[PDB]
């Protein structure tokens, strides 16, 4: 995440990273069994990591359990990122607890302007690589409508809001894509794309959970 700031170890617990023998997508715990992330993350092997932190060293409360099976949206368009959304369920149930807990799902669309907590281990710079060890927070509002859109050169569907800052320098990036987007303690996006990371004029965009319910509650009840 660009200009943003340390969490601090386990202040976002439905946070989990995605490993395929190293992190390469976010994710988040939507209940014991169950992750969401992105589409576009899709990968066979995924080895889901509950109560990191530090990614790149064990320090106690890590829970390691594999996917059992990753259901991506039927209607997932890897040209566009439209319903980049994708399901992961978790071999055994993960251990709930201070560190490891599951955020609730929407009940309602967030409007223009309300506050948000993205968050992730990815890139940190608009220019270059530097991934960090520990979990990174960006606080960000939801931009209207409008607003992505003077600001865009790529398809924009209604399945997206966008959020962040059109003057630059803060901004999820690569590696969180399929991360969390948290507003009034509600999950209502998924880091899917953004025209690079951090410049002026060009937000992020995310896909949006409330539109996924129903998606969401059937695809979990049937597997
Ligand atoms: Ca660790």
């Amino acid at each position: 995440i660009v200009g943003g700031y340390t969490c601090g170890a386990n202040t976002v617990p439905y946070q989990v990273s995605l490993n395929s023998g190293y992190h390469f997508c976010g994710g988040s715990l939507i209940n014991s069994q169950w992750v969401v992330s992105a589409a576009h993350c899709y990968k066979s092997g995924i080895q889901v990591r509950l109560g990191e932190d530090n990614i790149n060293v064990v320090e106690g409360n890590e829970q390691f359990i594999s996917a059992s099976k990753s259901i991506v949206h039927p209607s997932y368009n890897s040209e566009t990122y439209n319903n980049d959304i994708m399901l992961i369920k978790l071999k055994s149930a993960a251990s709930l607890n201070s560190r490891v807990a599951s955020i609730s799902l929407p009940t309602s669309c967030a409007s223009a302007g309300t506050q948000c907590l993205i968050s992730g281990w990815g890139n940190t710079k608009s220019s270059g690589t530097s991934y960090p060890d520990v979990l990174k927070c960006l606080k960000a509002p939801i931009l209207s409508d409008s607003s992505c859109k003077s600001a865009s050169s790529f398809i924009i569907t209604s399945n997206m809001f966008c959020v962040g800052y059109l003057e630059g320098g803060k901004d999820a990036c690569q590696g969180d894509s399929g991360g969390p987007v948290v507003c009034s303690g509600k999950l209502q996006g998924i880091v899917s794309w953004g025209e690079g990371c951090a410049q002026k004029n060009k937000p992020g965009f995310y896909t949006k959970v409330c539109n996924y319910v129903s998606w969401i509650k059937q695809t979990i009840a049937s597997n």
